[PDB]
C-alpha cells in the first residue's frame, strides 16, 4: 500500500483526500541525501553510521578549512565507504562534493541586489577546484553563480583531468534566478541554495523560486538540490519542528532530486538523527507523489527525439507503471542511460548497475537511481557479461528488499558494447 | 504532415479547428476493409483488383447461396490472392469470413412484387402451404403468437413495411399496415422487442459452420447473437478442428445490446451490424449503440466492425453521398478496427470504386484521430497487467510516439502479441511478421496491423531466424514506403521460440 | 450516467439506448421548401414536426414562384399565432444561386436526359448556337471564360459531380469522358482547383437580394463565398434596408476553406455546403473541412450549419440509411448549430418523415454530448472580456449545470444576449423572450435557443414589463414540457431598457 | 502570477512562477494568533490587527477565567479602536482553545522553575501517588493521569515536554512505572505528556472544559478550538454543552491523535471546521507522516467546503529570531498552496520576542502563495467533485466564481446575514476577494475562518425601502474596496444579492462597474 489508492485518483484534490498515514511506503527511497561533513561528523566510525542512516553524498564546504583538513575528511569518508566493500551486494557508493567558497565578504556579511565585483572563480577557488580534481571528487557546488559566463569559467578551471566532474550551479542571488535558464543549459545541475537566496531575494519569495527552479530542471532532465535549513532545529534538538518536516516533504513533492543538510550534519549535536529523519520523510513523500499527473505532464512537455535511448527510457517508464515493477535495471557506463530513465520519474527504483565507480557515485544526484558497483570481471562473451551484470542487480534488489523472486522488473540494455547504444527494453521475471 | 499539427493540440476543440484538408495523409491505412463478395465481385479478375484497391477480408453471406456456390467463391478469392504471391514482399494476405445465416424469418412467394395499401388489413397466417396476396401472408414460423402479443409491430422487407398486430389469432394474426409500400417474395421480417424462440445455431447454420471449418475459414460472423451462450453454442459446433477460427458476434437486436458485456467476453470480436439493428431498435438510437460497442471493444482490446450501408448509394452511383463519406470517417474516429461493405461490393455497379473510397476516407480519418487523448484514456481504462507481453506492448507504443517511429515490427506466431500492440492504437503501423498463414489473415481484424507472411524456412540458429524475419519486415516497410533506411523502428521480440514470450522491445535503425 | 464520466472513452461506453432524451431538441432544423412541401397544409405539419427555418433555393424558380412559397410559409406560420405560448417563430432563408456554371438544353428539350459513353468524346463549345441544342457529342456551358481557367488535361464535373471529363483541346473543348453517365438540360458544372473569375454577386443575385429585402427574409445563404470581400459585397448590396439580415457564408470550394478565417470574421455565420464542397475538394476530405469549420465557429460563437444529403435516401424511401442516421447525429456531436434538409423536403416523397427523423436523431445526439469536456474546452479557448453580458452568460451556463436547471430564460431585443449564452452550449434550453419578430426568427440559427415572441403590450412599470416576459417564458416552458412547477430555472435580464445592458443572473423557482 | 495561471499543465505553471510578479492587495488566508504575555497589551493588540491578525486565540490549557476575560476585553478594545472609520475597520474574532484531555507532570523539587538533567539510558520512575506531586526529580516523576497504567504496556514510549523527552517503559506496578530515558534533557515542571498508541480513557470534554465552554458562551466568543477529538460524539458533547445560547458559535475540531485522523470523515461531518494542530499530532503519530495527514485533511475540507486551519510551529524560529526559517517560509506557503483556510501562530505570538514580525511574515508569504495558486486546476476539480445542488444559492455562488474568472473581477461583493452565502462562494476559491457585507457582528467575525472572505460590518441604519437598503450596502462594499485598493472606478465587480429580506434567498448575480 504505497499510497497506491491515492495514485489512482481521477483528480489531484481526491488524490490528496486519499493520502493515508496508515499506508506504509516502499522500502526504496528515491531522493538523494547530501550531508555537509564537518566537526560533528568527520569521525570515520560515525561516518559509517551516517552511511547506514542513508547518506548518499558527503558535502565539503570550502568556505573554511585547509586542504590538509578536507583531505582528512575525504580520507575518513572513503574509509567508511570502503568498510562495506567487503560485500559487493550491500555496498553503497558515497559521493564527495566540493562546495566552493565563491565571492564572499568576511563573520560573513551580505548585500542584496547589487553588482558584486568579485570574480566568479578567484585564485582561492582555482586552488580549491584543482585540489578537488586531485582528490577525485565527484561534483562541484559552485557558489554564487550569477550568469552562464561563470559556469564556463569554472568548467575551464577543472580542465580535462576532471572533465567528467559534474558542475552544480548554486543559485544564491537575484541575478542567478533572473538568468537561470542560461545557467541551467550550461550546468550539469542546479542547487537551490535557499540559505543565501533568502537574503538577496525577499524571504517571502524563496518558495516561488525554488518550485520554479525545480520544475525547470525537472523538464530539462537535470538534477536539482534543495539546500540549507531543511531541519535546522535539529542542530540543537533531537526532533525537527513541524515546519521543517513539511519542508523536506514538500521539496520531494516539488520534484527535487536531492535534499541537503548543512549545519545539521556539520556542527549540530544530532547528525545521525537528522540523516535518519530526512530518509524517513523523503520515503513518505515519494509515496504521496501524483505520478498520474507527473508522468503525463513530463511526457507532454518533452519533445520528440531521434535518440533511441530516450525512446527506450519513456517506454521503460511506461512499462514499469503498467506492471508495477520492482525496479528499472539499467546497464550504464556514463550514467546517461540511467539519467534518461530518471527524468521521467518512475515509481520503481532505477537499479543503475555499472562498473565505473565515478558514475555510481554521481548517480546519487538523480532521483530514483540506485547505483550498484559490479566488481566482477568482464567475461569473454559479451552476452554472458551483460546477463552477469543484470543478475548482479537481481541479487542486490532481493537483498535490499526491492523485489522478490517472481516479481516483474524492466531491464535496459543495448545491442553492442560501448556507451550511447542503450536501446533494448526487456520485461523479465526475477529469478 | 499527416495532420500532426492538429495532433499537438491541448483541447479536442482546437484539435478540431486545426484540421487541414491540405495536410496529406502520409501513413498507410490502418482500418481493415471487409467486402461482401457477390455476383458483382465473384470473378477472379474482379477480386484481384479489389485486393489492389484495398480489400483485407472477403465476407461470404450464407443467408443466400449454396455450399457449391460459396466453395467456388472461396476458390476464386484464394486464386486471386495467391496470384500476387510471386513476390513475398508485396504479397497481401486476404482472409475469408463466413457470415452465418442465423435465426432469420422470411415470407412466402407472392402469388413478382405486390402493393399493400396504407392502413389496410393483413392477416398473417401460419397456415400450411400458402407459401401470398395482399391480405394473407405466411411466415417462417417464428412462432409469432407465442412471442407476439398486444399492439406489437412486425417489420416486413428490411423494415420498409410496418405492421401492427391488431388482434390475437389461433394460428393466424390480424394486423393493420402501419406503413405501406410494395412487397416482394420471401422478404425478411423482423419482430422487434420479442424473444424469437428460434435456436442459436440452426440446423442450417451447423451445416454452414461445419462447411466453413471444412473450407478453412478464418472467422465467422455469428448472426443475431443475443446471449453469451449463443457464442458458446457456435464455438461448440466449430469444435476442435476450427478452434483457431475467430468468432465475431453480430449484435443485431435489443437483447444483444443489453447483454453486450457477456457477448463481448465470450466472443473474439463484435460486428456492429447496423442493418438489422436499425430495424429492431429505433433508427435514431443506432449511433448510440454503435459508439457504445466500439468504445467497449476498444476498452477490452477486441476487434469491432462497423458494417452495412456505409456507402449504400454506391450500389448504383459511382460516388458516395456526403452522409456516407462522413459515416465511414466517423466509424474510424469512433475506433472501429474494420469497416464493411455489403451490397456495395456484392451486387453494386461500382464495387472497386467503393473499396477505393473506403480506403481513401479511412486513411484521412486515421490522420484526424486525436492520439494525444485516445492514448492516455486507453491506458487509464486498462488495469495493471503483470503480463510481460502487455507491458512490452505499452512501452512499444509509448516509444512509438516518443521517437515518431515509422512502424512497430512485431514477431508473432498466433497474432496475440500484435493484438496487444494494436490495442493501444499507435499512429505508426504494426508490421506483424508471422509464418502462420491463418494468423496473417486474421490480423486484418485489428486496426493498424499490417500482417506479412514470411515463407522463408526456419533457420537453425534462433537468433539468426528472428533476425531474418525482422529484416523481412524492414524490406516490406521500405518497399511500401512506410520508412526509409536510417529511420527508427520499434522491433518486438521475445526470449525463446513459441508463443507467449514477447518481452523484448528495441528501437533500431532501419538498414 | 454518460455525462458523469472522467474519460471520453468511458463516456462512449456509458452511452445508453435506454436513457430517454429530454424534451428539448436544441439543434435548429432548416428545411428547403419545394414542390413537395409548398402547400400550406404540408408546411403546417412541417412546423409541427420541427421545422425552424424555411429555406428558398434561388438556383431555380422565379420570383413569383418563391413569393408564393414565402406567402404559404407565413400563412402556415401565423396559422398558430392565436396562442402566443405555443406559437413557434419560423424564419425564412434566401439561398442565392451564386457563381454557378450550367449547361444548355439537351436537343432543345428540358427533360431529355441524353447519354454518355464512358470514354466517348464530348465537345464543350461556347458558341451560343448550341445553347438549346445540346447533343451526346456537343455540350454548351454558360461560362464563357472557361478556357482561360481550365487547361492541362484538367477535370470537369457535370451533374452534381456524377459525370467527370478530361479536356483535350483549347480555345473557345474536347472532353474525354472519365466517368460515364446520363446528361440533361441545364446541369451544374464544377471546375475544381481552377480559379473561376465569376463575380461574387452576379446581376441575378442583385435581383434576388433586392427581392429578399422586399420579402422581409431573415437570413441570406450566400453560395460560393471565396473571400471576405465577397461577404462585404453582399453586405453592401443589402444596404440599409438589408441590414439586420444575417449573412450565412456558404463554404463550397477550396478557396473558401483556405480563407475560412477571414470569411468567418466578416460573416454572421457559416454553412458547410457539402454538396458542392464534395466536388471541389476530394470527397474524403469533406469531413475534415466540416469538423474544422464547426469547431472554428464554436470557438467564435457564430452559427454553423451542416447541409445537403444528410437524409438523401429519404427522397425516395420513408426510412433513412444507417450512414444517414449517423451523419446527422455526428453533425450535432461535432457541434453544428443547425442541420439542413434540401431535396429531402423540397422534391422528395417524404418531406415530413425527413423532418421528424432529423428531430429524433438530433434530440438523441444532444443527450450524448460530452458536456464536461465541451464546456471546459469552450471556456478555456474563450478569452477574458470586460463585457458584462459575456460574464453573465458563462455564469448562467455554469449555474444551469450546477442546479441542473430546466431552462435559461433570456430577455433580448437584438438576440445577442441569447447568442452569448448559446456559445457556451448549456444542456438546458435557452428561452429567448423578445418582442422583436425578426429577432425571434433569427434565433433559430444558434444552437439551443428556443425563441418566444411576446406580443403583450409594454407595461408602464419597466420592472413589471420585465417580470411579465419572464412569466411568459415560465408559461411556455411549463406548457411545452421543458420544466414543471417547483423546478429551478436561470433568468437573465438587465439593469435598464435597451440593448446591451444584460448583467443580471437570477436563479429562480418556476412558479 | 497571471502567467503561471495560464499554463496548460501544473509543471509549466511551476516553471512560470515569476518571483517578480507582485501579488494582489487582498490576502485571502486568515491569520489566527494565540494571545499571550507578549501580545496582551492593547497597544500591542492594536498593532497585530493592523499587521494582519483576523482571529485572536485563547489557549485555555493555561490561565484562569478572570485572566482570559481580561484578554478578550483587551482584544475587543483594540479592535473597536478602529471602529471610528467604518470603511477601514477590520473585524477581529476571538477563539477559545480548550485544554482537553491533557497529561501534565508535577513540580520539580517544589519549584515551578527548577529543572533536572536527564541522561539517555538512565532510569526514571513514574508514579501516580499524589505524594510526590510537587517533589519530582530525576528519580521520581509524577503525572496527573491516574489510570496511566491500564493503557501503557511494557516497552511502550512516553513522551514528555512537547515530545522532546522520550521514555521507554520496562516495568508496570499498577501505580508505578520503571521506565528508561531514550532522549534526555532539562526536565521541567508541569510539562505536557504524550502517550502515543494508547487508549487515553480521559474524557474529551472534561469538567474543566465544561466550565471553560460555559465561560466561552458567556464571553461572546466566535468559535471554539476543541482539542483531542477522537470521535464525532466528542464534537456532540461540545455542541450540547454550548446549548441553545451558544448555538451560533463554531466548533473547530483539532485533530491531535491517531484516532482523530482515522475517524476524520466522521468528525468533519459533526464539526463546523478543522484545525490540523500539528504540534500534538507530530508526537502521537510519526513526524514524517504529519504532512500526509495535513494534506489529507485540507483536501477533504476543501472538498466539503468547511474551514481548515494549519497550526503549531509555522514560524517557530521567530520566537527568538526576527527572521524565519526557509523551511518555515516554505511551510507557510505550502500550507496556503495546500488550500488551508487560515494559518495560525502559537508561541510566535503568545510568548515570542517578535510577535509582530511573525504576523507580518505570515501575511507576506500568504499573499505570495495565493498568487502562485493554480486556479485553473483548483476551480475545475472543486466543481467536478462538488455535487449538483438543488440550492439556488450554491448555483448562484459557483456561477459568480466562474463569472469572476471570466472578467477578472476586482472582487465578489456578497450580502450575507448568517455568512452562509459568503461561505458558498468561498468553497470554490475565486482569485478575487470576497467582500462580504453584513450587519451581524458575529457574522463579520466568523467570516475570517473561510479563505478569501474579507468581512466588512456595516454599522449604517436600515433604510426604509429594502431595495434601497441593498444598494446602500452594495455601495458600502465598493467604498471599502476602493479604499483598501481592491479595485478602482471603472473596474468590473460581481455583486451577489437576494430577491427578499432574510437569510437563504440570495440568488441574484450582477456584473457591475465600480462607481
Ligand atoms: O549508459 P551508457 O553510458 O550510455 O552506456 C550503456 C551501455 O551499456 C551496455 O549495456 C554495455 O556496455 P559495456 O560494454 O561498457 O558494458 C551497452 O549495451 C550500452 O550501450
Ligand atoms: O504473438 P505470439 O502468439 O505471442 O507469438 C510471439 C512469439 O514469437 C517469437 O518472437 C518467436 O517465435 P517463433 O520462433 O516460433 O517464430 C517469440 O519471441 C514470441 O513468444
Ligand atoms: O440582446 P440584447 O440586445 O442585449 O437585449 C438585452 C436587453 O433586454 C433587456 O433585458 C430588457 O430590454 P427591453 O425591456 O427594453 O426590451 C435589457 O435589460 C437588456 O439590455
Ligand atoms: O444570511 P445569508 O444566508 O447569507 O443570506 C443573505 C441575505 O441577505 C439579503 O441579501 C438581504 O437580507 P437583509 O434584509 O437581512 O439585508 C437576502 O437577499 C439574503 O437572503
Amino acid at each position: 500500500t504505497q499510497q497506491l489508492h491515492a495514485a489512482m485518483a481521477d483528480t489531484f484534490l481526491e488524490h490528496m483526500c486519499r493520502l493515508d498515514i496508515d499506508s506504509p511506503p516502499i522500502t526504496a527511497r528515491n531522493t538523494g541525501i547530501i550531508c555537509t561533513i564537518g566537526p560533528a561528523s568527520r569521525s570515520v566510525e560515525t561516518l559509517k553510521e551516517m552511511i547506514k542512516s542513508g547518506m548518499n553524498v558527503a558535502r565539503l564546504n570550502f568556505s573554511h578549512g585547509t586542504h590538509e583538513y578536507h583531505a582528512e575528511t575525504i580520507k575518513n569518508v572513503r574509509t567508511a565507504t570502503e568498510s562495506f566493500a567487503s560485500d559487493p551486494i550491500l555496498y553503497r557508493p558515497v559521493a564527495v562534493a566540493l562546495d566552493t567558497k565563491g565571492p564572499e565578504i568576511r563573520k560573513g556579511v551580505n548585500l542584496p541586489g547589487a553588482a558584486v565585483d568579485l570574480p566568479a572563480v578567484s585564485e582561492k577557488d582555482i586552488q580549491d577546484l584543482k585540489f578537488g580534481v586531485e582528490q577525485d571528487v565527484d561534483m562541484v557546488f559552485a557558489s554564487f553563480i550569477r550568469k552562464a559566463s561563470d559556469v564556463h569559467e569554472v568548467r575551464k578551471v577543472l580542465g580535462e583531468k576532471g572533465k567528467n566532474i559534474k558542475i552544480i550551479s548554486k543559485i544564491e542571488n537575484h541575478e542567478g534566478v533572473r538568468r537561470f535558464d542560461e545557467i541551467l543549459e550550461a550546468s550539469d545541475g542546479i542547487m537551490v541554495a535557499r540559505g543565501d537566496l533568502g537574503i538577496e531575494i525577499p524571504a517571502e519569495k524563496v518558495f516561488l523560486a525554488q518550485k520554479m527552479m525545480i520544475g525547470r530542471c525537472n523538464r530539462a532532465g537535470k538534477p536539482v538540490i534543495c539546500a540549507t535549513q531543511m531541519l535546522e532545529s535539529m542542530i540543537k534538538k533531537p526532533r525537527p519542528t513541524r515546519a521543517e518536516g513539511s519542508d523536506v516533504a514538500n521539496a520531494v513533492l516539488d520534484g527535487a532530486d536531492c535534499i541537503m543538510l548543512s549545519g545539521e550534519t556539520a556542527k549540530g549535536d544530532y547528525p545521525l538523527e537528522a540523516v535518519r529523519m530526512q530518509h524517513l520523510i523523503a520515503r513518505e513523500a515519494e509515496a504521496a507523489i501524483y505520478h498520474l499527473q507527473l508522468f503525463e505532464e513530463l511526457r507532454r512537455l518533452a519533445p520528440i527525439t531521434s535518440d533511441p535511448t530516450e525512446a527506450t527510457a519513456v517506454g521503460a517508464v511506461e512499462a514499469s507503471f503498467k506492471c508495477c515493477s520492482g525496479a528499472i535495471i539499467v546497464l550504464t557506463k556514463s550514467g546517461r542511460s540511467a539519467h534518461q530513465v530518471a527524468r521521467y520519474r518512475p515509481r520503481a527504483p532505477i537499479i543503475a548497475v555499472t562498473r565505473n565507480p565515478q558514475t555510481a557515485r554521481q548517480a546519487h544526484l538523480y532521483r530514483g537511481i540506485f547505483p550498484v558497483l559490479c566488481k566482477d570481471p568482464v567475461q569473454e562473451a559479451w552476452a554472458e557479461d551483460v546477463d552477469l551484470r543484470v543478475n548482479f542487480a537481481m541479487n542486490v534488489g532481493k537483498a535490499r528488499g526491492f523485489f522478490k523472486k517472481g516479481d516483474v522488473v524492466i531491464v535496459l540494455t543495448g545491442w553492442r558494447p560501448g556507451s550511447g547504444f542503450t536501446n533494448t527494453m526487456r520485461v523479465v521475471p526475477v529469478p
